């Protein structure tokens, strides 16, 4: 007896065919967003791009491969091999995109000055391309060999009533779980993982040091400020005015030009006073900074903070990506695991198989929700495009 094999089968294709149907029509709109607005034409957004492509192709492709692998049907080993690996060349070259925005962010955050002139798009586009070869290599590694088409399960096959040559194409059968385990799972996927996961924790604490240092120099200028008006010694407020030069030159670092020149000149003008042992007209001179600090230095502050606080929410905008994909590819590699290390353990059931599978397969769906919600200019592009050429 048993549950005819078509009513579990017609779920799992219909849940296929409704996640198929959203990640093309979502990260389509991605593609249209960028083509239409040159604002989102920057080297990330050029793997955001590379990424959603590799989700229109799980749409397109993987997708109907899985639906024809479940089947179970007689094919050639390696035509049955290019049909379950092909779904690994895409998790691949997704992987090489997370880890490539990862790394644009922190030379972002880091060098700054020198980023334009060593992230082009032409460089990027260069990256891109080598990517999506690694990714047909380590996806279709199990096609040079590293399969199991020379060790046929004889009986399944004789039982479906394959030809001459064919296996029933069922991905177990023919993909080795050592592959699986080792090289795609261990090397391939968490090794970059864990690399992503550093890359942003250098990012969140760069912005951090940076932002402690701006508040540093901040409170600097106004303590010695301070401790100018409350002394009565000319070296006193020698060493006063010395300390707040070296925070002002560090700020500077960190119409631009213009304010810190007035500051920096009336600090040397300070200086040369109380150098002269003229106490009392150096901290005159001294008294004048408030309006300089107040009319350039607070608003050059509150620009740099600004900015900063705009790299770490699109950092961790980013880093939600990051994880969203580690949570739909996680438990298949886990099932894998248990499968592969634990002999003495009953196989997975069937239904949660598929389960793992359909999850691993809404991560190309989740991406445009998180632009649309998190990033302002895909937002108002989405908006743009949804209003006037679909309406
Ligand atoms: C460019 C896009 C649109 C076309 C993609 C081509 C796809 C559909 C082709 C290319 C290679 C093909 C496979 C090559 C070999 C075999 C072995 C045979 O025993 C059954 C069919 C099977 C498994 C083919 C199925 C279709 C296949 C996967
Ligand atoms: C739209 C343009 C650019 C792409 C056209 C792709 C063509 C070449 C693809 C799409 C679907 C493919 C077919 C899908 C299924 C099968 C059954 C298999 O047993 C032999 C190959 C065969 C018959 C494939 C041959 C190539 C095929 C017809
Ligand atoms: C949030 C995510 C990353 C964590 C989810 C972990 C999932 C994949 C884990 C948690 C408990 C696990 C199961 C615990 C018990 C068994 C019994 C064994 O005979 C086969 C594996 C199987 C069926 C495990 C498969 C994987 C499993 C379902
Ligand atoms: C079907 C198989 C794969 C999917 C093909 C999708 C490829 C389409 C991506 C190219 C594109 O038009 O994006 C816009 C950017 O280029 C803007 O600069
Ligand atoms: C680009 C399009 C490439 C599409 C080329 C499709 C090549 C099909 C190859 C094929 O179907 O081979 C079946 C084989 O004969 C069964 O044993
Ligand atoms: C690095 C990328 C280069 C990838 C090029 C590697 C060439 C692979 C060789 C090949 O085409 O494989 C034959 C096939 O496996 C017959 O069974
Ligand atoms: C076999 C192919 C493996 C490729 C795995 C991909 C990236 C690893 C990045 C390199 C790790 C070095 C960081 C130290
Ligand atoms: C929200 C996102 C959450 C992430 C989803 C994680 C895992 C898939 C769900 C698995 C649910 C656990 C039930 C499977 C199970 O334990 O049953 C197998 C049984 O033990 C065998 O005999
Ligand atoms: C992240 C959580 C870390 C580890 C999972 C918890 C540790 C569970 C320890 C594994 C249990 C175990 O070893 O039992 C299986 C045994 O082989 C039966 O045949
Ligand atoms: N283990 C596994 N199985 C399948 N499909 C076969 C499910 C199945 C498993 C056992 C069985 O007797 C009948 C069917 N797809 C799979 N995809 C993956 C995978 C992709 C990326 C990481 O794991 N692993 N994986
Ligand atoms: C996304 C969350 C929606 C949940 C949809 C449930 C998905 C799959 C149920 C599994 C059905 C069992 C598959 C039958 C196996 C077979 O093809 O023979
Ligand atoms: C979505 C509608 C597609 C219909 C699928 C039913 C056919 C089947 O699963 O065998
Ligand atoms: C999930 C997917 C979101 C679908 C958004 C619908 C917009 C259609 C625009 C288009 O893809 O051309
Ligand atoms: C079906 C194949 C999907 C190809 C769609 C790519 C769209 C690119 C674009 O929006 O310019
Ligand atoms: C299978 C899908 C792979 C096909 C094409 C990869 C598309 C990558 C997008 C490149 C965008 C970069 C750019 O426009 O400069
Ligand atoms: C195209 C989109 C969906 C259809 C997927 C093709 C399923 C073919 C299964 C092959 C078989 O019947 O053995
Ligand atoms: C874009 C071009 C469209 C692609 C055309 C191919 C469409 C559907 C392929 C359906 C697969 C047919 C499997 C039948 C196998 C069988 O008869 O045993
Ligand atoms: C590029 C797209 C398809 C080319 C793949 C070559 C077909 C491999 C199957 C060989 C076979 O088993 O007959
Ligand atoms: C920009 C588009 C990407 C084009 C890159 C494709 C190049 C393929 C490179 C390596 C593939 C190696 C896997 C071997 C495939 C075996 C083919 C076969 O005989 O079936
Ligand atoms: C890194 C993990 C090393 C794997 C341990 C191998 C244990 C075994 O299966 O014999
Ligand atoms: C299958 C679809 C699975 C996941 C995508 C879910 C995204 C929709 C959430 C938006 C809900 C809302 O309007 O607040
Ligand atoms: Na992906």
């Amino acid at each position: 007896d048993g549950a005819p094999p078509i009513m579990g089968s017609s779920v799992y294709i219909t849940v296929e065919l409704a996640i198929a149907v959203l990640a093309i029509l979502g990260n389509v709109l991605v593609c249209w967003a960028v083509w239409l607005n040159s604002n989102l034409q920057n080297v990330t957004n050029y793997f955001v791009v590379s990424l959603a492509a590799a989700d229109i192709a799980v749409g397109v492709l993987a997708i109907p491969f899985a639906i024809t692998i479940s089947t179970g049907f007689c094919a050639a080993c390696h035509g049955c091999l290019f049909i379950a690996c092909f779904v690994l060349v895409l998790t691949q070259s997704s992987i090489f995109s997370l880890l490539a925005i990862a790394i644009d962010r922190y030379i972002a955050i880091r060098i700054p000055l020198r980023y334009n002139g060593l992230v082009t798009g032409t460089r990027a586009k260069g990256i891109i391309a080598i990517c999506w070869v690694l990714s047909f290599a380590i996806g279709l590694t199990p096609m040079l060999g590293w399969n199991n088409c020379g060790q046929p399960k004889e009986g399944k096959n004789h039982s479906q009533g394959c030809g001459e040559g064919q296996v029933a194409c069922l991905f177990e059968d023919v993909v080795p779980m050592n592959y699986m385990v080792y090289f795609n799972f261990f090397a391939c996927v968490l090794v970059p993982l864990l690399l992503m996961l550093g890359v942003y924790l250098r990012i969140f604490l760069a912005a951090r040091r940076q932002l402690a240092d701006l508040e540093d120099n901040w409170e600097t200028l106004n303590d010695n400020l301070k401790v100018i008006e409350k002394a009565d010694n000319a070296a006193q407020v020698k060493d006063a005015l010395t300390k707040m030069r070296a925070a002002a030159l560090d700020a500077q670092k960190a119409d631009f030009r213009h304010g810190f020149d007035i500051l920096v000149g009336q600090i040397d003008d300070a200086l040369k006073l109380a150098n002269e042992g003229k106490v009392k007209e150096a901290q005159a001179a001294a008294e004048q900074l408030k309006t300089t600090r107040n009319a350039y230095i607070q608003k050059y502050l509150e620009r740099a903070r600004s900015t900063l606080q705009k790299e770490v929410h699109a950092a961790k905008s980013l880093a939600i990506i990051v994880g969203l994909f580690a949570l739909c590819w996680l438990p298949l590699h886990i099932i894998n695991c248990f499968t592969f290390f634990c002999p003495d353990c009953s196989h997975a059931p069937l239904w949660l198989m598929y389960l793992a599978i359909v999850l691993s397969h809404t991560n190309s769906v989740v991406n445009p929700f998180i632009y649309a919600y998190r990033i302002r200019e895909f937002r108002q592009t989405f908006r743009k495009i949804i209003r006037s050429h679909v309406l």
